[PDB]
C-alpha cells in the first residue's frame, strides 16, 4: 500500500510471552525438515514468518555430514510459515548465499543474499522477489551482513555490512535502499571499532542496531541510524552486564567508547531493546558457550556504565544450547506501540555435539508483554540419541 | 465483513450424520503426521478445519515415546484443513502451548494458548493471527480452558479458563473478550461446584457450555452465558442419564444442582446440545473407561431429574476406543437454523494399549440430520501390531 | 457467477489426445501416495482436477493390506491437483463414503458421498463445501451412485442413486439437486432393466448417461435427461459393438430394449459419447477380463442395431490392467462446441495381481481433437515386483 | 492484463550473478524428489518458476531404475517455485510428454507437449492450462521442440519444432501461435543445415533462437524471427569460439552459413545473447563432454568469423558434470532493459556416473549485472557414492 514509517514507540516490556516455537530438530527426526542455522523472523503486512540459511539436505539425509561449514554453493536463505518447521516442501527460497538479510517497507519485500568465495564474495539485492542491484566484495575478505532483519522507514531500508577481517580493524558500511537501488552508504563512524551481524529496530523514526564485536568487545557496538538524513553514529552498550559469548565476567562498570577487553576474536550474534528503563538485555547464561538464554532488564544499559539488572527472565536454561539471537517487531500490528520480540537459534549437532556429523537448530521466538508473566524454559527438545 | 449474530435457533435433530474423519493414525503409520491429542473443529465464514495439541513429532518419530504427558514445551494448537490428517506439512500452527480454545467472531479468528509450568502457567490471546492481550495464572495450579472452540455474539467471545485444584474447588473464570481484548471477566457462579474443558454453541443470542466437574459429578455442569448483558449462570444436567467417564451406573432421578456422586477426581471432556425436546447428549458407552461412543435423546435433560432417552445413534462400538468429545457449529451456513455439530477423539497407544510408547487420536465429526438417518460405526481404523 | 448452460454441442471427435496422466502407482512406490479405486475428472470454472476413493492408507503403509474391499469407514472422496498423484499432502476431502458423484454448476460444486453399512447407507449431499442435504436408504441394500461427475443445466444437477440387487431388479432413482436441495426424484423409466454407476455429460441442454446393467446387459444402457423438464427416457445401446465386461463376443446384430445376454452379475463403469456419426464408444479390449482399453467410432450406435466401427483408437494395450472408465468434459472452456473427455482406471494389486495385499489404480485421461493424431498406448507403468 | 511487448533492449552484461540453484540431487537423496532432465526457467508477470520434464518416478524411488532413456509415457512437463526441488508434493503438471516448451503472453500461460511412439507422435497445446490446438507428426520421426522458454510479443507466440532424422536433412517448422491457435506456420528458410532445442529470447520486437545443429555443426545455428510480420532468418554464429559439444578444438575463423565440421551427430542445447558488442556465449568447458560450463564475452560472435573473447566468467569447474542450458528473460521486471538470464542443467547419474541406474539432474541459473562480479562455481553438489 503505502510506506510504512516508524511512528510508534516501544511498549513497555515488563515480561516476555511464547511467541512462536517449531521444534524442527525433534520433528525432522522423522520428517523431511531442511538442515539450517542463522535463523531470524520477519513481518510482512499480512504475514509474519521464520527465516534462515538451509544447507541445501535434510538433516536425515546423508548430506547433513560436514554442516557444520558457514559457506557453500548449497545454501539458501528460506522462509516457511510461523512456527512450522523448515521442509523440503513449505520452504520458500529467497535467494541463494550464505549471508543474508530481508525486511518488508510496506509495499514490498527486499531481501539481500551473499555468495562467492572469500576474496570474490558478491551481494544480490532482490525486490519484489526480482533482483534488482548486485554489490562486489570490496575488501575481498568475506562480505557478509546482518543473519536478521533490516528496518525500513517510508522506503529507506538501512542495512549493514562488514567486509574484512574479523580479527583486527575490517571495512563496515552502512548502505541505505529504496526499492533495492541503493539511494547512499557510507563507512562506519563513531566508536564501534568492529561490526558484525548487526540485530535491529525501528521505532519513532530512528533504527537502533546491535551487534557483535568479534575482535575485541565483550560488551556490543551499538549502531543508530537516521533513516531520514541517512546518517548513523556507533558506540557499545555502557553497561557491565557483558552481553557478548564467550566473555570475561561482568565488571562493577563498562566501557561507552571501546570494546571491554577480556575475549579476542570471536562472539556471537545477540541483540538487545534501548529505551531509558524500558531497556532490556539478551544473552547465553555460560560466559563460555552458547549455553543457556535470559533476558535481563537493565534501566539505561546504553548510557549508563555501571547499570545493573532490576528484574529479568530466563528463556533457555544453562543446560540447554543456544545460539544466535536477534530482534524483529510487527510493524503491522493493531495498538499505538511497536511490541519488542526476539528469536534464539537453539543450535543442535556439531561442535558441542559431535556424536553426529550434522550441524543444525531450531527456533524459539518471544515478544513483549506488559503483564509480569511467569516464566518457563524453551530448549531445543530434541535427544540427539536418537539420531545416532 | 461484520460480527456474526447468533440469530437461529437450532435445526431440529432428528439423527446424525458423517461430517468428517481424517484416520489420522492409520494413514500415519507410513507419512509424516504428527502426534497430537486434545482435538476440535472450527468454522470461518469461507472454511470449516480440524484443530488440536500437537506434541511435536510424528508418530513414527522416535520422539512420539513419552507423548501420553499433558504440557511441555514441544506442544502447539495447530489446524488443518478438514477430513486431512495433521501432517508436518499442511498444518498450521495458530499458537504455542498446552492447552487451547479458538473460535471466529465473523471478522477474524481469536486462539489462545495456555503455556508454562503448573505453578507460572499463562495465556495468549491472538486475534488476526497476533498476539494481543495475555493473563497470567491466578492461582499458580495448571491455569487451562477449553479445548474446543469458543463462541462469538457481534464481536463478544466468552471463554471460561479454569485455575487451582482438579480434585476440590477451584477458581473458574468467564472471560468476555472482544478483538482479542479482555471487555470484562467473572468469577464462576451459579451451582455448578468444579469447571474443566467447557463444550460450547450458541443459538438465538444464548452460548451454552457443557462441561467436567473433575472433582465429584458424573452428570456435567453447565454454564449458559449471555454475551451481551456478559453474565452468565450454573448448574448441572437434571437427567439420570449420565454423561461423564468414569460414572456410576444409571440412577433413575439425576441431580440438578450438585454433582451426582459415585467417581471421584476424573473425567473426560465432553457435551450436549440442550434444547427442550430437541436435547441429545453424548457419552461414552463404558462407564469405566473411553470406550465407545453413542447419542441419546433425552428431552428436557437439562431440567428434567427423571429424564431417559427416546431415540438414539450409535457413533463409536464399545468395543473400540473414544475419548474427548465436544460441540462446534458452522455458523456460516445457509438456512434458517444452526446445525449442532460434534467431535469425538479415537485415542490411541497410551494408556490402553501399552505396547507403543506414544499416546495420539484421530478424529471423527458429525452433524445433525433433520432426517432419521440408518447408523454406522465409526472407529480409528488403525492396527496397533502394525506400529510394534 | 451464473449458473452454467449446456448451450454447445460436442466437438467434431476424429481421435482423442493426452490429457492428464498421474503415474500413481510408480510414484507411490516412494513417496505418501494414499491407495484408491473408483476416480474421475471434474471441473470447475478454473481449474479441472482429479477426483477418487480413498482407502485411508498410503500404497506402502501396512493398512494397504486389505485394500480391495470396497465400503469401509476409512474411504472418503479426496480430489487433488490435475495429473499430480493423490498423496496425503495435496488431497483435499469433499466427503466421507463409499460411493461418490461431484459436479460444478457454474456457481460452486456439489459433491455427495454414501456411507454405511449395506442395510442402513445415506447420502449426505455437499454444496459450497457445507452438507445441505441427507437421503435415506429407501431399499436396503447399498445404495450407490455414479462414481464419476454428474451434469448441471442452469442450476439443476441431476445424479443418479441405486439401492437395492446388484443381480436382479433394484430401485433405481433419478434425483433432481439445485443448490444441494431436493427439486424432485423420479423412479428410473424406460426400457433398462438394471441401472449402475452412470457415466455423464451435457449438450445442447441434455444430460446423457451410459451405465453398467449388472445384472444381465453386455450391451450399456443409456438414460437421457431433460433437466428443464426434469425428466428422462432410458434404453439400451443398440450396436452390436459390446461395450460392458466381462462379455460375450460380439454379434452382428445387438439389442435396443433388453440386456444384450451372455453374462450375468457382473460388470465395469463404462461410458459413450452417443451423437450421431460422432459416436465414440469405450470399452476394455478383453471380453474376460478388465484388461486394454480401446476408443471405436460406431456411427449412430445408440439406435442402430448393426452398427460397426468406422475408425479406432487403442488407449491401454491388452496387455495391461485397464478398470473404471467415465466421461467429463470443461464445460468452461472456450470456443463453440464442448470437447468430449474421459479417463480410464489403471488398477494394479488384488485380485490379479496377487503378490501384493493391496489394490489400488492410477489414472489416464484423454479428449477430442478434431485432427486425426497418431495413437500411443498408456499403461499404468508400475513393476509389481518392486513391491515385494 | 495486456499482451506484453518485447518494448526494450538488454541491459548490458559486465557479469553474471547467482539467481536460483535448487540443489535437487542432494535434497533428493532423502526427500521425494521427482527424477528429471530437460529443465529450464520461465516467468509469468507475477512470478518465476522452474520447469522440466519429469519421469514419473522418485530418484530413491525403485523406477529411477532406467531413467536415463528420454521417451516414456511417465513423461510430464511440471512446474515448481524457483529454487525449491521439483517434489512429488510442489510440482504442478503443465502437460504430459517427452519435449516441451512453455511462455507466458502477459495474459495468461501457453505449455506445449510433444508425446507418442516415434513414429507418431503429436503436440498438444495448451493456453490458460486448457488444451487448445493439437498438432500431428507431419516426418514421422521423433517430433521435438524447444526444451526451454518460447518468447511471445503482442500475443503471437513463436515456437520451433523438428520431426525427422537427427543425422540428416529434417523438417523444421516455425509455428506462430495466439491463444494456443495456430497463426502461421513456416518451414525453416536461411542458411541453418539442421535445428534442434532452440533457446530463445525478445528483445526490440525481435525474437533470437541459439539452437543446436545435431547433424554436423560444432558452431551453432541462429534464427531470427519478427514476429509481427512473422517470418524468419537462420544462420550460423560466426566466431570461431565453438559453443556446442562434442565439438573440435576453437580454430581462428569460423563459419557463418554452414556447419563448422569436426563433430557428427551429437550436441547439447545450447544458448546465448547476441547484442553487439554485449554478446556473451555459453558453453560446456569440455571438447568431449558436458563437463564444466562457462560464459564467454565474444563481440560480434555472430557476424565476425574471427571474433575470440574479451571476458569471462566460470559458471561450473571442468571437473563437474554439466548439461543442457538455455536462455530465459523477466519480461515483467522493473527498469528500461531486459536483464538476460540462463540457467544450466547439471546432470547426475547415467552415463557418467554409472553405478546408479538413474539419470537426473538439478538446476542452476544466473542473471547479468552491469557490475563486475567476482565468480564462484556452482556444481550439483551430491555425493553419487551416498546413492549407493
Ligand atoms: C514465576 O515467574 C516469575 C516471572 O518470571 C518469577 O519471578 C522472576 O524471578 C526471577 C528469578 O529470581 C527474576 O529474575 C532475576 O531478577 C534479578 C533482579 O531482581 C532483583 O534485583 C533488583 C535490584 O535491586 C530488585 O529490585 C528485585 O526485587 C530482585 O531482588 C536479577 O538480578 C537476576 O539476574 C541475575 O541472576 C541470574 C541467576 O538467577 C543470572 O543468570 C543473571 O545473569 C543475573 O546475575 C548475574 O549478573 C549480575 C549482573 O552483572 C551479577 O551481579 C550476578 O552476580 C550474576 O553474575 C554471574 O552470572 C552471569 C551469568 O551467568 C555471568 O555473566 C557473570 O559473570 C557472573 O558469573 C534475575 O534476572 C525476575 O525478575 C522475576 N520476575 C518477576 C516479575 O518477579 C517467579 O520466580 C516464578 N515463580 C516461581 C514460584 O517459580
Ligand atoms: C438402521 O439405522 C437406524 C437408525 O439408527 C436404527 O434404528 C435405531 O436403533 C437404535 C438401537 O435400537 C435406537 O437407539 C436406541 O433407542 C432407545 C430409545 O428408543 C426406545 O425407547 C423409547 C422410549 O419409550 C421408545 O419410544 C422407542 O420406540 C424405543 O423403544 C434407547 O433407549 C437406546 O439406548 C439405550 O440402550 C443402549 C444399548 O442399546 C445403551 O447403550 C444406551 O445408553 C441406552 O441404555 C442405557 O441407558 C438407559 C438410560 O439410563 C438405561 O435405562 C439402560 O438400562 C442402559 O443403561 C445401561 O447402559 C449404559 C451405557 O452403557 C450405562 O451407562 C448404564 O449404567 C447401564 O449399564 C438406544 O439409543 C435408535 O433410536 C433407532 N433410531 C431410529 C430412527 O429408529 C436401525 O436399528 C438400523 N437398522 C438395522 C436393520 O440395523
Ligand atoms: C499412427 O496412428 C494412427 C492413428 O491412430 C494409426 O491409424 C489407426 O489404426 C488403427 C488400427 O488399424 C485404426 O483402428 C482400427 O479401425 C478399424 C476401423 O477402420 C477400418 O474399417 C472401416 C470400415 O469399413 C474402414 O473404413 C477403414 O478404412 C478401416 O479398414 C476398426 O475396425 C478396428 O477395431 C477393430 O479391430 C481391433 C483390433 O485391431 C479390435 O480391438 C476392435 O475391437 C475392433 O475389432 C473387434 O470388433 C469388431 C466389431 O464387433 C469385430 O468385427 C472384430 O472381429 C473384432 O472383434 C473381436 O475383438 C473384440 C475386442 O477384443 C471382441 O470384443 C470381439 O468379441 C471379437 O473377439 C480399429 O479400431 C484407426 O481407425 C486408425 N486411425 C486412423 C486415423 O487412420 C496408424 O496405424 C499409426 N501408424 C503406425 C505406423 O502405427
Ligand atoms: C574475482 O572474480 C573476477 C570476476 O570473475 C575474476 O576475474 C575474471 O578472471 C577470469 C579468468 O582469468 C577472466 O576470464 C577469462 O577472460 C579472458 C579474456 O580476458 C583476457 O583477454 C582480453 C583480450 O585481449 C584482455 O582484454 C583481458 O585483459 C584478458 O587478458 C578469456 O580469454 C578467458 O577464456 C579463455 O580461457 C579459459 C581458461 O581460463 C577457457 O576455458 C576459455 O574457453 C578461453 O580460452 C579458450 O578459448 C579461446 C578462444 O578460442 C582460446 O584462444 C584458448 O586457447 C582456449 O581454448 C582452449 O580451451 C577451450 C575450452 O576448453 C577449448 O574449447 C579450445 O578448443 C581450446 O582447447 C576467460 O574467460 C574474466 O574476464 C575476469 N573478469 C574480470 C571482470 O576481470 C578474478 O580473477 C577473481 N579474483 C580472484 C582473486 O580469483
Ligand atoms: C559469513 C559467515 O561465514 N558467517 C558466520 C560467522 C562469522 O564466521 C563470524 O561473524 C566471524 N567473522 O560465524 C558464525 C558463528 O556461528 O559464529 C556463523 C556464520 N555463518
Ligand atoms: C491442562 C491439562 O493438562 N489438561 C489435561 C486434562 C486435565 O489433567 C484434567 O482436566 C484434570 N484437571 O486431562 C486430560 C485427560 O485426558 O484427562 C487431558 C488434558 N491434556
Ligand atoms: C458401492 C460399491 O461397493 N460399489 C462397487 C461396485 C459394485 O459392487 C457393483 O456395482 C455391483 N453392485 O463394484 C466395483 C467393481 O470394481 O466392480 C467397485 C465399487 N466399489
Ligand atoms: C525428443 C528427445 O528424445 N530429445 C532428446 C534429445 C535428442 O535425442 C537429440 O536432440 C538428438 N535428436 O537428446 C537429449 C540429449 O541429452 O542429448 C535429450 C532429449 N531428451
Ligand atoms: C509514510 O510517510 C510518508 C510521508 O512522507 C507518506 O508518503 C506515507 O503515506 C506514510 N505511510 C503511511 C502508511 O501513512
Ligand atoms: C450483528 O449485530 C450488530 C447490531 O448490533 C450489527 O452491528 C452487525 O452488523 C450484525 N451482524 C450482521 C452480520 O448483520
Ligand atoms: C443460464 O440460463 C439462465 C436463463 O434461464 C440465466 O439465468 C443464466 O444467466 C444463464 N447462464 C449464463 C452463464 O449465461
Ligand atoms: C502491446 O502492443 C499492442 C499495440 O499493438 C497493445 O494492444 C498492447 O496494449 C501493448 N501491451 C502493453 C502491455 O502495453
Ligand atoms: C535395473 O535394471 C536392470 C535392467 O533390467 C537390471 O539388470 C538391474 O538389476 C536393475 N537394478 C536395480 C537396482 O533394479
Ligand atoms: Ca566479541
Ligand atoms: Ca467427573
Ligand atoms: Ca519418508
Ligand atoms: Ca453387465
Ligand atoms: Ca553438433
Amino acid at each position: 500500500r503505502d510506506f510504512n514509517n516508524l511512528t510508534k514507540g516501544l511498549c513497555t516490556i515488563n515480561s516476555w510471552h511464547i511467541y512462536g516455537k517449531d521444534n524442527a530438530v525433534r520433528i525432522g527426526e522423522d520428517s523431511d525438515v531442511l538442515v539450517t542455522r542463522e535463523p531470524y523472523v520477519s513481518c510482512d503486512p499480512d504475514e509474519c514468518r521464520f527465516y534462515a540459511l538451509s544447507q541445501g539436505t535434510t538433516i536425515r539425509g546423508k548430506h547433513s555430514n560436514g554442516t557444520i561449514h558457514d559457506r557453500s554453493q548449497y545454501r539458501a536463505l528460506i522462509s516457511w510459515p510461523l512456527s512450522s518447521p523448515p521442509t523440503v516442501y513449505n520452504s520458500r527460497v529467497e535467494c541463494i548465499g550464505w549471508s543474508s538479510t530481508s525486511c518488508h517497507d510496506g509495499k514490498t519485500r527486499m531481501s539481500i543474499c551473499i555468495s562467492g568465495p572469500n576474496n570474490n564474495a558478491s551481494a544480490v539485492i532482490w525486490y519484489n522477489r526480482r533482483p534488482v542491484t548486485e554489490i562486489n566484495t570490496w575488501a575481498r575478505n568475506i562480505l557478509r551482513t546482518q543473519e536478521s532483519e533490516c528496518v525500513c522507514h517510508n522506503g529507506v531500508c538501512p542495512v549493514v555490512f562488514t567486509d574484512g577481517s574479523a580479527t583486527g580493524p575490517a571495512e563496515t558500511r552502512i548502505y541505505y535502499f529504496k526499492e533495492g537501488k541503493i539511494l547512499k552508504w557510507e563507512p562506519l563512524a563513531g566508536t564501534a571499532k568492529h561490526i558484525e551481524e548487526c540485530s535491529c529496530y525501528g521505532e519513532r523514526a530512528e533504527i537502533t542496531c546491535t551487534c557483535r564485536d568479534n575482535w575485541q568487545g565483550s560488551n556490543r557496538p551499538v549502531i543508530r541510524i537516521d533513516p531520514v538524513a541517512m546518517t548513523h553514529t556507533s558506540q557499545y552498550i555502557c553497561s557491565p552486564v557483558l552481553t557478548d559469548n564467550p566473555r570475561p565476567n561482568d565488571p562493577t562498570v563498562g566501557k561507552c567508547n571501546d570494546p571491554y577487553p577480556g575475549n579476542n576474536n570471536n562472539g556471537v550474534k545477540g541483540f538487545s531493546y534501548l529505551d531509558g528503563v524500558n531497556t532490556w538485555l539478551g544473552r547465553t547464561i555460560s560466559i563460555a558457550s552458547r549455553s543457556g538464554y535470559e533476558m535481563l532488564k537493565v534501566p539505561n544499559a546504553l548510557t549508563d556504565d555501571k547499570s545493573k539488572p532490576t528484574q529479568g527472565q530466563t528463556i533457555v536454561l544453562n543446560t540447554d544450547w543456544s545460539g544466535y539471537s536477534g530482534s524483529f517487531m510487527d510493524y503491522w500490528a493493531e495498538g499505538e506501540c511497536y511490541r519488542a520480540c526476539f528469536y534464539v537459534e537453539l543450535i543442535r549437532g556439531r561442535p558441542k555435539e559431535d556424536k553426529v556429523w550434522w550441524t543444525s537448530n531450531s527456533i524459539v521466538s518471544m515478544c513483549s508483554s506488559t503483564e509480569f508473566l511467569g516464566q518457563w524454559d524453551w530448549p531445543d527438545g530434541a535427544k540427539i540419541e536418537y539420531f545416532l
